[PDB]
């Protein structure tokens, strides 16, 4: 249909110029048909087998008959007659079907005319897609449809390249083509020229025939001699014509090298750098419609760019996330604070920023991320979470996030995930880096800015650490809590940690310390510690925190501590101690000093007996020393009025005391794991108590009053 | 329309070899019928049914119509 | 053969085909 | 193809429908390879799915 | 707003159609009044007719 635009100027050339040679063919041809006469006579006087040449004049008598004349026109006919000018028209004829034939074969040739519909029509449905000249025109709000329409063009593009890439067959065959055109050409040149001159308009002719006439030579007159010559030189006159137009087409073609499409013109210009260049077989088509029109190359060199499919991702995904399915996708958080959790899109759709209630943004494992404007309208928004996501951004947002934001995590693999803007920042609580700080021989360069951030009241380092950064405690003066987990890497502290007097909670996590250091002590204002997994034994240092007076909490766990210092009973202000998953032997009773204690783990220890004075903790609430073998409790223990949870299950108790009928606000018991037979009845006299907290094997709770059963029944609905 | 994916190339050769055959058919018939001639004249001595093959030169006079 | 084309020509044009074989 | 596509839930043809399909791949494999997807059971079973 | 080549096209052919005009014009009238319905000619040729 529409190859119109395959065909070179110099293609069209060649097909008029074929239509005439044709033209002037068949008109010799039908001229030569239909009168075909030449017109001879006898000569009387011969002289060397030619005409001697040597009252009014009188006519010449030869005694014939007028179908003699006939007879011995066409025996000199015949013969002596050239076959050059006989037959001219029938092979020019020939000539001009056998150059048609090469110039329609690639055309009509079946393999190579797949390849061709199949890549025009392509061509022609992406050059009237409207996305194409909106691309372009970039130098909002869209369909659906059409989105699905660009896709799926930009897919068939991708597979129709992976398709055409290993042929190349068509440009063998345009090459064999234009050859065969040009070899025939000097043929035709050659021998044409040569013959040529042989066209006369008279001919001598001796024909040895006696017995018929009786006359030996003949002179003959053919008188389209004349007409064959001129259409012959008007002939040749074309040709050349032709063939010269076929050497400029086959220099063209020798010289360009055109397996390689070069392309960089329009990278270059419109700054669209990352196309590839193009393999045999797909650019040659590419030159040829440069040669019709370079517009339709530039079109179609648009789905080409990886940049213009990342854009309409990012155009579907704005287009497809629709504001009520996100409403309902949103989560409301364990602080009440209403947060989104996304990973691995493209992108950040722009209709997230829309849902104006929320408050905390997460972003993982997402590329080439930039914040847009439109987070202005979050006017509530506190957290954001970078994992792994590189963030550019302009003036506006940044403005708005300078102004409106609390906290900032970030995790990252190296620098390049790390934002360079965020020490322009000026409102920022809490900074969480999960990472390496540092590079060979640039130590702690990548906090070298921290000192803008100015109102940092915590910061917590997950790391591998193996010092302090100075930096850290410059920026000390405001800083209220600093945490450390350094996963066993051996921490360096060196006389800097004694600036921090804002300080108010510590946690040097996981850094072999395998002693508390003494700076702690000058940290007048700490109210929590925490040293999990410091290899501890022996804590008697404790004495001199006698002086930290709002110390209420004491995290130990999971160390090799064999027993409590008596200094214990001097930290009269302790709400909170554990001391489980560790060594103990015994329990102190100067423990028992510490009267506003309300929880007390002691699990997992060695512990055989609870003593007496566990009845001294008047303010005490809730108690676990779960997985001990302790087989009976103390008396002393209901003393603690306040009880409202007892977490002793999986121990080997053989029975449970009567006096748990005392404990009014019990809520939650463990028994489990013991091999008992019954439950005592006095469970039933815990008012507050639930079938759902009453966390006992089913056939052991089967033994209580049925009554108790259906008290239980009522009190969970009410 | 539709039916030329089913041809395949030795096919698409066949129809067009056909059409240059009838081509020269009907020039070869034409040709024929416009002109259909053949010229004789007798032999005066013959030997075996052939011709013998036996003052300027005259023409011959055979009194034929 | 009409029928045949005709069943041939509406498979290669059927929208399901493409995401048939993007799949892979 | 299906060794390639992993679609091995298509049986060999028989006469009368293969000659037609050897016939489309002397014009164009690709005609064939678009038509070989719906023969497949999975196709059906994917397609429900879907 | 770069090509210009439209224009240039169009005033060539235009060139060419005025000057073609005036040759032809030009020889046939110079050669047209050789035509005549009788004429003379002696081609010396007496062998043959004498």
């Amino acid at each position: 249909p529409a190859y119109r635009i395959l065909k070179p100027w110099w293609d069209v050339f060649t097909d008029y110029i074929s239509i005439v040679m044709l033209m002037i063919a068949v008109f010799g041809g039908t001229l030569q048909v239909t009168q075909d006469k030449m017109i001879c006579l006898p000569c009387k006087w011969v002289t060397k087998d030619s005409c001697n040449d040597s009252t009014g004049p009188t006519g010449i008598k030869y005694d014939l008959d007028r179908h003699q004349y006939n007879y011995v026109d066409a025996v000199c006919y015949e013969n002596r007659l050239h076959w050059f000018a006989k037959y001219f028209p029938y092979l020019v004829l020939l000539h001009t079907l056998i150059f048609l034939a090469c110039s329609n074969f690639w055309f009509k040739f079946p393999r190579t005319s797949s390849k061709l519909e199949h890549f025009v029509s392509i061509l022609l449905k992406c050059f009237d897609s409207p996305w194409t000249t909106r691309a372009l025109s970039e130098t909002g709000v869209l369909d659906k449809k059409e989105g699905e329409q660009a896709k799926a063009l930009f897919e068939k593009v991708k597979k129709f390249r992976t398709h055409v890439e290993e042929g190349d067959i068509v440009y063998r065959l345009y090459m064999r083509q234009t050859i065969i055109k040009v070899i025939k050409f000097a043929l035709i040149i050659c021998y044409t020229v040569y013959y040529v001159h042989n066209i006369k308009f008279d001919v001598d002719c001796t024909v040895d025939i006696e017995s018929l006439t009786g006359y030996r030579t003949y002179r003959c007159a053919h008188p389209l001699a004349t007409l064959f010559k001129i259409l012959a030189s008007f002939y040749i006159s074309l040709v050349i014509f032709y063939g010269l137009i076929c050497m400029y087409t086959l220099w063209w073609m020798l010289r360009r090298s055109l397996k390689k499409y070069s392309f960089e013109s329009i990278r270059e210009e419109s700054s669209y750098s990352d196309i590839p260049d193009v393999k045999n077989d797909f650019a040659f088509m590419l030159h040829l419609i440069d040669q019709y029109d370079p517009l339709y190359s530039k079109r179609f060199a648009v789905f080409l760019s990886e940049v213009s499919e990342n854009k309409l991702r990012q155009l579907n995904l704005n287009n497809e996330w629709t504001l009520d399915k996100l409403r309902q996708r949103l989560t409301k958080n364990a602080q009440d604070k209403l947060e989104l959790h996304l990973f691995m899109l493209s992108g950040i759709p722009d209709t997230v920023f829309d849902l104006v209630e929320l408050e905390v943004l997460k972003l993982e494992l997402i590329p080439d991320v930039t914040i847009p404007p439109s987070i202005a309208q979050l006017t509530g928004l506190k957290e954001l979470w970078l994992y792994h996501t590189a963030a550019k951004i302009e003036a506006p947002a940044l403005a708005f996030l300078r102004e409106n934001l609390r906290a900032l995590h970030i995790k990252f693999t190296d620098i390049k995930e790390i934002p360079l803007w965020i020490y322009s920042l000026k409102t920022l609580e809490e900074l969480h880096l999960t990472g390496n700080l540092s590079a060979e021989n640039n130590r702690y360069i990548v906090i070298d800015g921290l000192r803008e951030l100015k109102r940092l009241k915590v910061l917590r380092l997950k790391s591998n650490l193996s010092k302090l950064p100075q930096v850290v405690t410059d920026v000390g003066v405001h800083l209220q809590k600093l945490s450390i987990n350094n996963e066993g890497t051996k921490l360096i502290v060196l006389n800097s940690l004694k600036k921090m007097v804002n300080l108010t909670e510590l946690e040097l996590i996981r850094c072999d310390l395998e002693r508390i250091p003494h700076s702690i002590f000058s940290l007048h204002n700490l109210q929590e510690i925490d040293l999990k997994d410091n290899n501890l034994k022996t804590i008697e240092e404790i004495i001199s925190f006698q002086h930290l007076h709002r110390l209420t909490c004491l995290k130990l766990w999971y160390n090799h501590i064999a027993y409590i210092p008596i200094q214990i009973g001097n930290l009269t202000n302790l709400e909170r101690l554990y001391l489980n998953r560790n060594k103990i032997e015994k329990i102190p009773t100067q423990l028992f000093y510490c009267r506003k204690l309300r929880y007390l783990d002691l699990s997992h220890n060695n512990l055989t007996f609870l003593p007496a004075d566990i009845g001294l903790l008047q303010n005490l609430q809730n108690l676990a020393v779960t997985a001990n073998r302790i087989e009976a409790l103390p008396p002393e223990l209901f003393q603690c009025r306040k009880l409202r949870a007892l977490h002793l299950g999986n121990n080997v108790l053989q029975s449970l005391p009567s006096r748990v009928g005392e404990l009014t606000n019990l809520t939650q018991i463990e028994l489990r794991g013991n091999r008992l037979e019954c439950l005592p009845v006095e469970l039933g006299e815990c008012p507050l108590l639930k079938r759902s907290g009453l966390v006992v094997e089913e056939d052991l709770f089967s033994t209580l009053p049925p009554e108790v059963k259906e008290r239980l029944w009522r009190a969970d609905k009410e």
